[PDB]
């Protein structure tokens, strides 16, 4: 069902399989990111610890942070290859 | 599901592999630092174990405190990464 | 993950790397100039053995006063070598 | 039951046995330390005996606080390796 | 009674040998859990036995709270195989 | 249960093993140092025995204070072992 | 009855002998242990001979407080052998 490369059920599979994907990895980091939480402990706000240990967990947050726009941006590009898809299709079926 | 090499399933497994890399770092990092702390003691304020040990662990806390910066940027790199897999998609998918 | 040799993965797992020899170099550091502020001992503030001890320690604090900007320096290389990598991903990968 | 190398079957008989096994050694491990505890006394606080004798219990104490996220990272490591099959299920059995 | 590789009665077979393996086991491991209760005892709360053995019991209680969503990937992967075996037999049974 | 040479189980086994030997250490030494207490007196603060004496009992204090960090880093090197497996299964399974 | 080597008149027979094996060994270890009651006499606490005698006792307790985990590990060994004849009936017998 298609004219060159474009099938709707390999779309579909397609989609399956970034879909159960993405749920696998929130899954895993959530998983694993309770067990960092358990793990550190706050020593003393100013000894020595504190200034070997803080930076390390900011950039823990900051890395977390970034993550959502790296996902809006991967959902973003499928909505690109089905329009371009619909397109390649206009063009010479008639 | 992609053009030549981007691959969006490829694209959340490398995601689902940084992810977990860098949660592993920080818990070894952090456990480590730990023992570190246990183990240096405070000698006094003038004495030479003193003189001996400051600029070690001076140098200790530099380091710790330029990791931030380094994983701030680490993170921004997968948003260019995309960000070109989109454009190249565009490219010739039209 | 990557283009040519830029690889995440491969930039954390250099980064646990550096991390984990630095923090073990501090702790095996201090606890032999513990041992060493243990072993020496203070003669007098003029006899024979105070000139011939006294220019070995001064050496010494000099040589551990010079290790904190090798540290910073070795710090500022990461920033350099991770920006290197994203100006030459962002080169080509357009 | 499966495709390549992931069988349901086998990854039932596999829990069985880890969790048998850890089961076990839980069991070994506590009925050895009510001995090791048994056996040891407590001299006095500040005699030759203590300060021959504290830094060890000090280390079994530390060890035996290590072991909690050994077993939790073990657990872990279970829900990658399904997901894993279930991610090569899907990704040719279509 | 199908294609190639999917048959309705091996599948059904598979069932019972999964479910007969799964029950055999929760049955096992609880008779197995009710000894281990039974052995350990609680010496006190702060002698030397509790520090040497209540982190042992805490990796007990956190990898049997892993278990649970072991078991339910476990059973979602039957749902994705046959699913797999109804596309397979649509694919190219018309 | 796993891919080239993590098992689950031979980690397990591993960790029995190890526990059961640190245990088996401590008790050990410290039953020997209880003998070695009470073999050696007290002379006198000053006179011959002293002196004779008096240095071997504190290279004994001081090893047996080294103890400790040598058992936490015994202790950490076993998560690096784990996090190294689930990395090399992550990095191939899918 | 049985497909290679799983007989139930042979499990019978087996359950039979290590019934009967077991009474027996209860019996004959009570019978002995009255005469060592009697034998045994209470010289005094704090003479030459309780010092001599106690120990001894001692061990005697803990011994035999030791056997009944290991009656119910023999007992639990059973249901695991029943088990694995069970399944393996099932898999070879479709």
């Amino acid at each position: 069902f298609g004219t060159n490369g474009f099938d709707i059920p390999t779309i579909a599979i397609a989609l399956l399989i970034v879909g159960v994907i993405i749920g696998l990895s929130g899954l895993i980091l959530s998983i694993f990111a309770t067990a960092t939480a358990s793990a550190i402990s706050n020593p003393s706000p100013g000894t020595l610890a504190y200034n070997l240990t803080h930076p390390l967990i900011n950039g823990m947050v900051s890395f977390f942070s970034f993550f959502p726009t790296l996902y809006v941006l991967l959902g973003v590009t499928g909505i690109v290859l089905i329009a371009a898809g619909i397109i390649s299709i206009i063009m010479e079926k008639f």
